[PDB]
DNA sequence: TTTCATTGCAATGAAA
DNA sequence: TTTCATTGCAATGAAA
């Protein structure tokens, strides 16, 4: 299908993505941020055995490894929504606090939503897989965002840190959305005739026509994988009149 | 003293009052309203004991008389501010809903003591006592005010009302305001040189002379006597360069 | 687990 | 006794 055209595009074929053409990320402190080391809560096996595969796929694909660091936040195992599946989530908050401030340059979905022209009815809506872990963390950068983990059977010491963009903190959506308007800047101006909304990790393509808007996803979708990102194929809406994004249903250019 | 010299202005001496010169006062319902009647709650007998000899003494002095209304408020038994002697309290709040609004004149202290000038240093000050009292209720409007009264030993069958303004009567202040200040016009008008000053039955009389602030105060007592007003000789301030005047006190010029 | 904020209402005070 | 309003905080929800 669109699959096998795109073996590296789709986080399905093409393995965890990597933004190559970006920079690792350094993040700045504040001007009087010294490290905050909060000892991690005790955990129930139940919980520790629910997150472990977590942790040991994210070990294996280098996105964690091991640290020794003047940093340290909780690690809290957070049931999915209802589920009894547990899902790691790291509590940022006090690393948040001591890191400085950058403008939001993120649009909210409405006035995002606004730069879409009636002429344009045919969309494609991607989703990016894994976004944030496909930017690299400069090594500078990674101590920061440490925390404790104790092993199952046997492995690590103490300490875990990210070497990918993580969740939970506070920067992350708009570095993304920034560093993915950058590898984008070429293709916008490669088709000057396709309407590209980025919110984050979540693109929306518009054409006028279907061919146009098929000619567009194969480009983008190419160059997607080209430069490291990975779009969900299970969840992707290609050439449809009719798709949802951010929360709307999208059809005869209302809403 | 200055008591022998006006028997007739003074409470002590002068009876209780009566402003002779104002005509009953007519009190004007919202345009919706009809009357309402709620049940006197039961008291305790210490209660009723401790509240009997003032309506008694009131009774006596006319300014309650037996009356059959279809309005009636509740009569509640008040212990004197932490002391144990209990006091006639009438919720007249269902009253005030329904009696036509009028624009309040009485100036706030603040606002009345800024027409003191520095020259007059020599004052008066003077309390009327049981000033609402002092003036009638036109029998039109005294049903409304009406309460229900069980006897002690022997005396009244059910309600009774006032015939003279009442407290806890929302316009109560206003129009005592209005009318003593009715009265006191031509005073002013003879006393050029007089500064008076009126905030319901609390007066401030400013001369620039001990002399000045006696011969006033004479023709204002005289004239407060005469019209029907009563003052307290024993709170009266008379011609003092220091005196206590709505929570201020006075003196060179001084608050 | 903590933290931060929205909600709701019990508790206490004033007054007629 | 009732009513009206100021205060305080317990309860519940969101989030990292």
């Amino acid at each position: 299908t669109w699959l096998s055209d795109f073996p590296q595009a789709w986080a399905e074929t093409g393995g965890m993505g990597l933004a190559v053409r970006q920079a690792p990320l350094i993040i700045p402190l504040k001007a009087t941020s010294t490290p905050v080391s909060i000892k991690q809560y005790p955990m129930s096996q139940e919980a520790r055995l629910g997150i472990k595969p977590h942790i040991q796929r994210l070990l294996d694909q280098g996105i964690l490894v091991p640290c020794q660091s003047p940093w340290n936040t909780p690690l809290l195992p957070v049931k999915k929504p209802g589920t009894n599946d547990y899902r790691p989530v790291q509590d940022l908050r006090e690393v948040n606090k001591r890191v400085e401030d950058i403008h939001p340059t993120v649009p909210n979905p409405y006035n995002l939503l606004s730069g879409l022209p009636p002429s344009h009815q045919w969309y494609t809506v991607l989703d990016l897989k894994d976004a944030f872990f496909c930017l690299r963390l400069h090594p500078t950068s990674q101590p920061l965002f440490a925390f404790e983990w104790r092993d199952p059977e046997m492995g690590i010491s103490g300490q875990l840190t990210w070497t990918r963009l993580p969740q939970g903190f506070k920067n992350s959506p708009t570095l993304f959305d920034e560093a993915l308007h950058r590898d984008l800047a070429d293709f916008r101006i490669q088709h000057p005739d396709l309407i590209l909304l980025q919110y984050v990790d979540d693109l929306l393509l518009a054409a006028t026509s279907e061919l146009d808007c098929q000619q567009g996803t194969r480009a983008l979708l190419q160059t997607l994988g080209n430069l490291g990102y990975r779009a969900s194929a299970k969840k992707a809406q290609i050439c449809q009149k009719q798709v949802k994004y951010l929360g709307y249903l999208l059809k005869e250019g209302q809403r």
